[PDB]
């Protein structure tokens, strides 16, 4: 077994790195099953020449809404769960990671099917926050996924390969995704159906 | 659909901004229903020429009290829930936001009606904390709402409009509020009544 | 009603302050009832000439212990709950505050009576952490309470008084405490007794 | 009773310290019972000549996996619970500490027995994060434990001794461990067995 991180803390990625260049999120996001739960996932990249300490990820849902009392909220924000409750939003970014938001009863996508999706008017803001080790300072990097940019029933291509006691990232594959069998029911719908 | 945040992370607000000037909270706060829950809301502004990273909001209730054992606490503090449990207190401040505190059993306003309000001796301290991107440093901004400054049964006027592929903020409307039909019972009272 | 914090964020404490000097905890800590719950409380002071942003408080229990399997832990640490779950450990330090730890089933003092106390071999480490506004940097301040320094059945004297539209702190009273009727049973004991 | 931390905040460790040198984790990690729960523990050292403020610890499990739907995740990460929920991951590092992760239903080691262990292909990444008081800046220190480096049924040797009103650390013992009677069943197995 070849290690990912060595005893002294130095990682075994990007052979001959030196741990501005900017961080990248995948251009699209995907939705598909993982151990029987429907998930939304987007890929967040790393920085080729330094770690990001106290790194964390969050997401906001931007969607205008009307409260049952007629109050209309343009571009309302609501937090999307991507690990906050278990500290899985506290990232160890040393290679591109697939962030996953399980679509459960408390997710805003709970009632959105595949057909329902391209009709909805919404945007997901993805915000990475950490301290650039080398730089000393607090960075923030943002990106955005609009409806048309969320691909139902796809999955992210892997980019990680072990080569000669070092792990290397084929950054070409970063944004690439492939298709997989995926039900077109809504999370909610899937849940009711399984519940009988 | 015109985006709020572009793929590269640059927002589409305040056409031709350059992302000291000071942040502003609304002068008053309002109380009114949102999807059948009574809420207290105050508006928190943004900074016209920079983001605030790791931005977060909290509120303290200042009200002198007497413990059942006679211990009198002058200006006692207790935390007001404004998203802490779900990370909705972690703000993405790129335009004035309405912060909302749902008045539930664990809120201090649970037993305060409309008539009861102007009688109570209390103050809400609102504290924004984040890192000014441009400046590098940790800022804090504070404000305060006393009883007379909490308007029962009102709502905040919207200030957000889409113009020419950019969203613009009519800062005149920032502090302005309007009236809406709102029961004058206390949260607690409303709850009991609905519970039968 | 005279405000504690003004609309522009400036507080109304310490008339003519300018918002190194060091922060002070009370020399002793006290234990006594608050709304029918037994509490341990110590007082944490403020800094006369600046705020402390992102201020937070925590406490550690240092007590050597033996695991049921004979493993002996010298000076074992375990966290004492002082608001962590509700964000009441996130302080708004603009005048000396009484920090309170409710002694419940999950507290380490759950089974410690008044008589039992002076026999136990333990220490409470109190750690304040925040960013000194003026200084720019992250401070930490520590103190410690050993058994003999925890006064059962006392309460903290108030130090806060309103004078001429400003609130002033009689720093003489800071460490002073007085006595109050307080049962000498353990929290656990009190609980069982009330439970019948 | 000789104190660990003095009233003024100065600790009573490392007689004549001055509160780069690098922090050290133990070379191995151990698994063994503590009050009837099976735990995984590794030791994290302190820094001989300065405190680490806002110090915190986290751990990641790196293990490649296949989702029930065939999606294969190379070097998947998942957070290991080491105090996050109760703030026991917020460390008071003034002498080497044994960090403990209780192996419960939500731990990834729930179904891993002693025999099962050396077969599994996994790695634990341990990440300390804090602010070096003297330095002003945010540090991160990392280490790693692979299967062969996790010793089933051992415990950490104590290194802490009281000498002349000061506590001293025999840094020789730091990495040393000894054996203890320890069941070779999996946590899960132990649980089922006790549940009847
Ligand atoms: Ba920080």
């Amino acid at each position: 077994i070849q290690r990912y991180v060595r005893k002294d803390g130095k990682c075994n990625v990007h052979h001959g790195n030196v741990r501005a260049e900017t961080l990248v999120f995948s251009t699209h996001a995907v939705i598909s099953m993982r151990d029987g739960k429907l998930c939304l996932m987007f890929r967040v990249g790393d920085l080729r020449n330094s770690h990001i300490v106290e790194a964390s990820i969050r997401a906001k849902l931007i969607k205008s809404k009307q409260t049952s009392e007629g109050e209309f909220i343009p571009l309302n924000q609501t937090d999307i769960n991507v690990g906050y409750y278990t500290g899985d939003d506290r990232l160890f970014l040393v290679s591109p990671l697939i962030i996953s938001h399980e679509i459960n009863q408390q997710s805003p996508f709970w009632e959105i099917s595949k057909a329902q999706l391209p009709k909805e008017e919404l945007e997901i803001v993805v915000i990475l926050e950490g301290m650039v080790e080398a730089t000393g300072m607090t960075c923030q990097a943002r990106s955005s996924y609009i409806t048309s940019e969320i691909l139902w029933g796809y999955r992210f291509t892997p980019v990680l390969t072990l080569e000669d006691g070092f792990y290397e990232v084929d950054y070409n594959s970063f944004h690439e995704t492939y298709e997989t069998s995926t039900p077109s029911l809504s999370a909610k719908e899937l849940a009711e159906l399984a519940n009988r």
